[PDB]
């Protein structure tokens, strides 16, 4: 299946 | 700074 | 690995 | 105004 | 650094 | 009508 | 208005 | 694969 | 300034 | 048929 | 109609 | 390297 991943990298 | 980030996994 | 970023900078 | 922007990092 | 704007201008 | 726009920074 | 949608179709 | 799609709709 | 617009017409 | 088109605006 | 499809290929 | 790509798909 599709999974769409999120972040917030911090720099 | 704060970066957002999107990356799609075929899971 | 490929990150895409994304942003609204306000102007 | 608003600006969107998008840039890939090769991470 | 490059970063690439992008923009819908309803009209 | 819809325009879509693109416009490259040097940042 | 106008609404930007997103999709991820897997093929 | 995995195609990841943007159209926009005048509302 | 300068604003590239694209367009895709379906005929 | 798709044509795909492009026009710069002096803004 | 009409999709447009983005990709970004890491090599 | 990384490659972004686009194509159109008449649907």
């Amino acid at each position: 299946k599709v999974k769409v991943v999120w972040d917030v990298i911090e720099v």
